[PDB]
């Protein structure tokens, strides 16, 4: 477990990436605005309607979520096509090209640069999704496969957390350096396209998908560590047998079956309630609701956000194992909806209370700190629980489709759906906080 490292730490950087494409778009908000007018003003000799800028800038953000789905859709194609290795390799070509699209787009003067580069690397995220999670479990030994899969999660959250402070006025959230903030990624791409080749290819791939057997043995012994790996070797030669037993159904028949209709209904819903509690309202729009409330350095209680939900990431390893997972999606679900409520009281007697933007900052900070715990990490708990080895993976790509949908509606609307709520945004949140909890209540069982 020397060289395990350097290929579970070559994996991850795709989900630091995954992470900080999250969440540049919500410190340099304000920078990047102004060059859409400032174009707009060179393009027409007019200044942008304020209504435009709006849709205009959540369509910036947005098809971000719409690439993300397009890519947790090819996943399978290139992985078993190409292998797991080869795959992240070659899809590190999508980040540099994103890379300039969105560096280059102010010299180019062009939002549909900016707006194409944020579609693309959305793309590479939605693939990422599914190639970090496969290659770490196709790689670690059987004991480690539960600790090492976690990296997928930290690699997500500390990767947003890089993007909030990387967005700050001192560092690249500024107006000569924001382009600078979205191209940085290419870092990240670079240092993964120096180590992979050196990294191993899975296992599984060469002894499945590739027949590979004795090839299988090299890795094993380089990668294992140990002598020889006669337990491991028959270990993945077990699942192969016991996951070719019953035939995969395809994502039609899940829906045709009536024996699947109900779990599925349960895992699209528990995708519905991660997305549509609105968490990415924060990570999307934190330093811009922050400022709304009025907040003094507001990007800095998006770091703030950015902190606490790193820190309660590490908490909910510890605790998703220790305790049921009906109850935490419930805490989860609850405690959101009481923040939502914390939120609308410090969002209306601000108005009168010039400090509730205090208040506004705990709201939230427990907002997400709930999130961590509940609505997050259990409906994945929940979908692999609800189904065999046939019907799993179909499941996972509904699920999918579901997550990334969900998250271009926030995304998407949220702004639209601001600018008509006033300070009552989160009572919307807030109604779909009880709506999902209702659900789990009576029709989600306990695994
Ligand atoms: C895209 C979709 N879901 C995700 O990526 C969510 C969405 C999310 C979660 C938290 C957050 F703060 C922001 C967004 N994130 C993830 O990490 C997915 C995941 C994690 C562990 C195991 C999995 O099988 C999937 C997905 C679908 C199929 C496979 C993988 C991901």
């Amino acid at each position: 477990t020397g060289r395990l490292m350097l290929a579970v730490g070559g994996a991850v950087l795709g989900s630091l990436q995954f992470g900080y494409n999250t969440g540049v778009i919500n410190a340099p908000q304000k920078v990047i605005e102004e060059f859409y007018n400032q174009t707009w003003v060179h393009r027409y000799g007019e200044s942008i309607l304020p209504t435009t800028l709006t849709t205009l800038w959540s369509l910036s953000v947005a098809i971000f979520s719409v690439g993300g789905m397009i890519g947790s859709f090819s996943v399978g194609l290139f992985v078993n096509r190409f292998g797991r290795r080869n795959s992240m390799l070659m899809m590190n070509l999508l980040a540099f090209v994103s890379a300039v699209l969105m560096g280059f787009s102010k010299l180019g003067k062009s939002f549909e640069m900016l707006i194409l580069g944020r579609f693309i690397i959305g793309v590479y995220c939605g693939l990422t999704t599914g190639f970090v999670p496969m290659y770490v479990g196709e790689v670690s030994p059987t004991a480690l496969r539960g600790a090492l899969g976690t990296l997928h999660q930290l690699g997500i959250v500390v990767g947003i957390l890089i993007a909030q402070v990387f967005g700050l006025d001192s560092i690249m959230g500024n107006k000569d350096l924001w382009p600078l903030l979205l191209s940085i990624i290419f870092i990240p791409a670079l240092l993964q396209c120096i180590v992979l080749p050196f990294c191993p290819e899975s296992p599984r791939f060469l002894l499945i998908n590739r027949n590979e057997e004795n090839r299988a043995k090299s890795v094993l012994k380089k990668l294992r560590g140990t002598a020889d790996v006669t337990h491991d070797l028959q270990e993945m030669k077990e699942e192969s047998r016991q996951m070719m037993r019953e035939k995969k159904v395809t994502i039609l028949e899940l829906f045709r079956s009536p024996a699947y209709r109900q779990p599925i209904l349960i895992a699209v819903v528990l995708q519905l309630s991660q997305q549509l509690s609105g968490i990415n309202a924060v990570f999307y729009y934190s330093t811009s609701i922050f400022e709304k409330a009025g907040v003094q350095q507001p990007v800095y209680a998006t770091i703030g956000s950015g902190i606490v939900n790193t820190a309660f990431t590490v908490v909910s390893l510890f605790v998703v194992e220790r305790a049921g997972r009906r109850t935490l999606h419930l805490i989860g679900l609850a405690g959101m909806a009481g923040c939502a409520i914390l939120m609308t009281i410090a969002l209306a007697l601000l108005e009168q209370l010039p400090w509730m933007s205090y208040l506004s900052i705990v709201a939230i900070f427990g907002f997400v700190a709930f999130f961590e715990v509940g609505p997050g990490p259990i409906p994945w708990f929940i979908v692999a629980e609800l189904f065999s080895q046939g019907p799993r993976p179909a499941a996972i790509a509904v699920a999918g489709f579901s997550n990334w949908t969900s998250n271009f509606i926030v995304g998407m609307c949220f702004q639209y759906v601001e600018q008509l709520c006033g300070p009552y945004v989160f009572i919307i949140f807030t109604v779909l906080l009880v709506l999902f909890f209702i659900f789990t209540y009576f029709k989600v069982p306990e695994t």
